[PDB]
């Protein structure tokens, strides 16, 4: 129902500029605010940008400040992220989410290739080899207390992110009830109690305790 079309990314020289524009349809655009979360290749999430409601204000990552400019447009139900003195680190896969610290709905991801503290998440095991029907436990640990503020993600390979458990253990609407998140704390773990064939993807762990809000390296879930 909840479209989030992206578009604007591809190759460019270090230093070169690009923008990214991801249309957004099916829900009260300028009620919510719109973030960009970027995936570097081989690696876990990584929060980019943040644009609030009729606020006009943005917050950005560290990484990034000074270079990407994000912005909106209502009257278009349209956001933007302007990237400028691309770096090489810049590369990675450009997802835009809904929401600033629950992304309930996630675009397909744009790639952008460039070539010629806070809370820090741990997950484990890293990659995990499973059949259909056995019960999957992943573990997510934080750096410091981050209460009940987790968030769990499932993403298919080359697939958008999905929303899978928010707030620790509240099940996200429209998610198998097979799918249970528990924990506290600084100690979360997701359980998959019998495991389907369209189940086997990566899962992503987030907290939002603290802004800007980081992400685990994420677990795979391969066949045997």
């Amino acid at each position: 129902e909840v479209q989030l079309l992206e578009s604007g990314g591809g190759l460019v020289q270090p230093g070169g500029s690009l923008r990214l524009s991801c249309a957004a349809s099916g829900f009260t655009f300028s009620s919510y605010a719109m973030s960009w979360v970027r995936q570097a290749p081989g690696k876990g999430l990584e929060w980019v940008s943040t644009i609030l409601q009729h606020g006009q204000r943005t917050l950005y990552a560290d990484s990034v400040k000074g270079r990407f400019t994000i912005s909106r447009d209502n009257s278009k139900n349209t956001l933007y992220l302007q990237m400028n003195s691309l770096r090489a680190e810049d590369t990675a896969v450009y997802y835009c989410a809904k929401n600033r610290a629950v992304f309930d709905y996630w675009g397909q991801g744009t790639l952008v290739t460039v070539s010629s503290t806070d809370i820090q998440m741990t997950q484990s095991p890293s990659s995990l080899s499973a059949s259909v029907g056995d019960r999957v436990t992943i573990t997510c640990r934080a750096s410091q207390s981050i209460s009940s503020y987790l968030n769990w993600y499932q993403q298919k390979p080359g697939k958008a992110p999905k929303l899978l458990i928010y707030t620790a253990s509240t099940l996200q609407s429209g998610v198998p009830s097979r799918f249970s998140g528990s924990g506290s704390g600084t100690d979360f773990t997701l359980t998959i109690s019998s495991l389907q064939p369209e189940d086997f993807a990566t899962y992503y762990c987030q907290q939002y305790r603290q802004r800007p809000p980081t992400f685990g390296q994420g677990t795979k879930v391969e066949i045997k």
